[PDB]
């Protein structure tokens, strides 16, 4: 495969490192974190309060990271310039600390030897892509990426196939979303969004997304029809899209249900998901599909109104995504 | 002022009877639970993990409940018509069980003396009134009635406001909902709603709700032009509205927030708020509003599309909202 | 392998039925529960919020729950002299309703065809057992036992291996302990167990417990040494024994550790486990042990007075030592 | 009343505040913190997760914080060197950031013309007072103290009346303790402490503590004679003292109850408390005693060798010592 160095072993560094390993579609050769040493990796790595022990071996061995027997090049360095990918034979960077989302930022690891670079996040300027959805606009000229965020990659998929079959007019979406590492235990400091500070296991907490109005830039018909907000609730993983929009062609809910599954079954397998059982969002945890539509939570006002329902697992699914992307480029070079 | 029956000493009856108390509009005179004995009364009255220790005095004496001085007849009846409120001079009866929402059910009161019932719930036939709303259409024949939901009393003064100036074509409403009594510590059975029965403390549950329609039973002209659906979330307390809505006449939405701050000042003062505060659920635990309008959180598509956020404490504004029917109806005596 | 019944498809129920099948110990061929039909038992079992999906088949086929190829009978008697026992071919039954724990009320089952019952909770009168302690003192007389509870399985191994090394003088117990199914999602009747039906989200929340005591009962020399209590709290799964006990020898705290280590790689391997990794509680989810030492999180006054941390899953553990239990009771026979 | 600068606006600082004008014990007359702006304080004082909405008027005005119309001088200073603390007329100041524990550090202050400092937390070097327990002393040449710890706060009261009564020959302590705001939303780094880093509101985490070392100076007579450690659990706030201790003087159960509420209703008067309740931790929310002992919850195993159960809010009852020990300090110069 591809060789590919992780920039920041959290949430989604290390569960791309499981997908990673666990998938075999890439190969992790190196992992960069200033605030976990190589010993601290191993135990971080290991435990997992959301997905479980990790189902293999990891260990310290000489001065690398070795999982299931294969050893990996640690870093400690905070400057993702002073990083020496190359020297590690690590091609595609994953950007995943969090603060190195624009081009410019991101833009540090090709000086370290990186060819290109893959920011788990939206960027302001890096090109989004959404797998399913857009990934053949992909072109080798790009060397800077971003695989957007978790809910555009939930209702990117759902929205492509809603809009491909009946138009979306105009649409508003709120997704309930579990409770992130940028949330406070507490009522603490969060200088720039005020309600981000509040206690993340007490409150309901109004937030901005752009993803919404992202997906216009994934699917560019959509552009200025769309946008949302957020709800942050007392969960630790899995959230859920609820998307309101008004549709072209008059589409009775069982036609609706009927273009998702089929979307579910075709092109978009393994990234538009389908169910009609009694689900709740536990049922989603360790899923690794974008996006799945839950037939029996959704409703219709009429044939021209309706209200749609999909589940994403915010961490395990995003991150199955990071590697399809890289796979999907390196397949491309 | 009206003397009043509790039958239901739980999450509704208790915050009825402390609204009552400390705001003297009505009368508490007697109480029927027979899963609560006197002494158990005593305790469940005076700690409420939500909202606090009760501020006042309450004791078991001669058989009795006393709360600040004043003597409560309480009984034991599982089935309502064998509750002597006539005998206690209890001329209203709050319905806040659970399950005698139909007016056959309800209608038992009437047996024992109770002159008039207010179901603390919706209601398959008995009428149903949101105060500041639909309050005044309420007529002396009516001896059954419904204070509708919660959910319900925060919905509909938010969409007479917004209808009343701009027209609501049609639109769609999430409730984000905080956990009910009818909810599961763990993953158990729930008769044949099965989403219902899993671990509240751990899930996002979809889950239905009638307040968008029973909205077109409150505001005749939304009839048929809403609907909506709820998630269950892991909070004790607090609830939000997010209506996504399509107007007939354009508001900006600067426009939107000047008649919503408006009639939170005049007729709807009391039952609707506003604010423009970073708030999160919290801010509105033990606050008596039905409806507070969050003008930070909403966003608008375009003039005609729009997304409006509302707060409710689900528990105590329904309550208050609870003894001001009753006080309402008893002044129409 | 020993044929099995299940009666109460509960938490301890399905993950026995998981256990079961999982280790291929024992064979269940039936199951009743009038509170959770056919259709509904393969929702229940299918989806699991704390333990995931199951891995495996499950479908309803033919008025029988067919899990893995295998067709279990379902009854639906809420009186356990009505489920025809015999007639499914199961001879041991699991009572885990948690509503016949008595051997005249556990006895019904014996009047079905069962041959034996396994009570999944403490006996007022049953002789209660704990895998790896006192199970040989099982004998085939005894057609009505009892597995005790996830608690004094948790303290009863370790118990034994601290007192048999160097004798518990006394000893005081807190078990921190997840919610369960007994418990209130939100401030509501426990007629009983007034604390017990306090929010369950909210509250730490103290309780009783006969399990150090019972400990009394599976390792007769500490009889009258030995009582604690409880705190539950509020985790979805997974709880944590804190032993401070007085020592009749001498023992460094790393003589404690050793002695334990070696308990748990010999005669109680699978049973007692020990670790010196820096875990939290979701790191034994799903784990079966009874008990795991956590030899960092204990500390020693001195040689003599010391406080034992052990973890157990509450949920899966338990319903691994019924198994166990049934299949040491099957090699008896 | 003496005039008290606050340094530090978290949890502590702002409920030393609360604390100082609902008790008008002291005037708060400036505070200092670098990372929060005026407008911010003036959000963050109004609104609180946990006690509630401040009762009473909070806004900015000519570049002061006006609480209740009373003017606080607001300062931005990275370096408590630079505080000047003088001109704005503060004697006294409150250390509660966390990083200027030591007398050294502490003493910054001293530069700034403040007159004494109180360390909201343990102190390695400045002689630390529990108030109704060693507050006696205190002398006027001491110029920087700590109120010790929160927990030291519950444990030392309490382990005072059993030790004058019965002696304590050794103790073992557990505090069942809430999140706090070192913790994690999510699994995350945590340095040196790893299971301090793991997901708060879905781990018991266990965790050190040197409150039960610390009472051991606060009580010089018990050195040597107490230790213990902590389990971290999923609640906002609140947190219970769990102390195992052997008796030298034999007690029974009603003998201990007896001299704890004595005390409580004398000299220990609104530090410890006494309860036969059947209380649960949310009804010790905003409560501002020390200590209250919860006579149901603890056990005794024999007359010289019992579990006793303590409450404290960790957040307000430390806060009310805090402006007690200035007010203390304040009567003796
Ligand atoms: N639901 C999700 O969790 C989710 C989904 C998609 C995208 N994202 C985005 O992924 C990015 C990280 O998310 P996360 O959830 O994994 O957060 P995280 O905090 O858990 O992990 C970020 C990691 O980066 C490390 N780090 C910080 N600074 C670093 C630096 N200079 N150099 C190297 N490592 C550094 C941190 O130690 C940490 O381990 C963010 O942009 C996030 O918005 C999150
Ligand atoms: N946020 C809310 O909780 C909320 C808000 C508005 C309306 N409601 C509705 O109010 C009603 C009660 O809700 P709740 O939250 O207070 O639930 P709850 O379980 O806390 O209270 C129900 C009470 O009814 C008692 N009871 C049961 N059967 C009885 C009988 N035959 N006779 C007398 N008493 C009996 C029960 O002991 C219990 O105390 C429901 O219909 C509910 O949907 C709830
Ligand atoms: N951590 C644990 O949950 C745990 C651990 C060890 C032991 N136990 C004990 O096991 C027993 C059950 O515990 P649980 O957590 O599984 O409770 P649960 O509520 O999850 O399951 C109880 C089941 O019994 C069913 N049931 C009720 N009445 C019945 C009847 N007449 N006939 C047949 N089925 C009936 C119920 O529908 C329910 O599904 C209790 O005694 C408990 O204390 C529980
Ligand atoms: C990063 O993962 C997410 O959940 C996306 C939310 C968001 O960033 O809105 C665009
Ligand atoms: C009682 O208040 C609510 O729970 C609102 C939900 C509802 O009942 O739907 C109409
Ligand atoms: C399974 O539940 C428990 O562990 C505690 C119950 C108890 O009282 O112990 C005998």
């Amino acid at each position: 495969m591809v060789k590919v160095g992780v920039n920041g072993f959290g949430r989604i560094g290390r569960l791309v490192t499981r997908a990673a390993i666990c998938s075999g579609k890439v190969e992790i050769v190196a992992i960069n974190d200033p605030f976990i040493d190589l010993n601290y990796m191993v135990y971080m790595f290991q435990y997992d309060s959301t997905h479980g022990k990790f189902n293999g071996t990891v260990k310290a061995e000489n001065g690398k990271l070795v999982i299931n027997g294969k050893p990996i090049t640690i870093f400690q360095e905070r400057d993702p310039t002073n990083i020496k990918w190359g020297e590690a034979g690590a091609e595609y960077v994953v950007e995943s600390t969090g603060v190195f989302t624009t081009m410019e930022k991101a833009g540090a690891h090709l000086k370290g030897g990186a060819k290109r670079v893959i920011i788990s996040a939206p960027s302001a300027d890096a090109p989004m892509f959404v797998m399913g959805v857009n990934h053949e606009k992909y072109d080798n000229s790009l060397k800077i990426v971003s695989n957007a965020s978790s809910t555009t990659n939930c209702l990117a998929p759902l929205a492509k196939v809603i809009h491909d079959n009946f138009g979306i007019v105009e649409g508003l979406m709120t997704t309930v979303h579990a409770i992130t590492a940028t949330q406070k235990t507490v009522d603490g400091p969060s200088g720039k969004l005020w309600r981000d500070g509040r206690g993340a296991a007490q409150n309901i907490i109004p937030a901005s997304t752009g993803a919404a109005k992202a997906v216009g830039k994934v699917i560019p018909e959509l552009n200025g029809k769309l946008t949302g907000m957020a709800f942050r609730v007392p969960t630790p993983n899995v959230s859920v899209v609820d998307l309101t929009c008004r549709l072209e062609k008059p589409a009775k809910y069982d036609d609706i249900k009927k273009v998702v599954k089929q979307a579910s079954e075709g092109p978009l397998k393994g990234i538009l998901g389908y169910t009609e059982d009694q689900v709740v969002s536990c049922d989603f945890n360790s899923n690794s599909h974008s996006s799945t539509f839950d037939a029996g939570a959704g409703i219709a006002l009429n044939d021209n109104f309706v209200k749609l329902i999909s589940w994403y697992d915010n961490e395990y699914g995003y991150s199955n995504r990071v590697v399809d992307l890289m796979a999907y480029m390196a397949s491309k070079e």
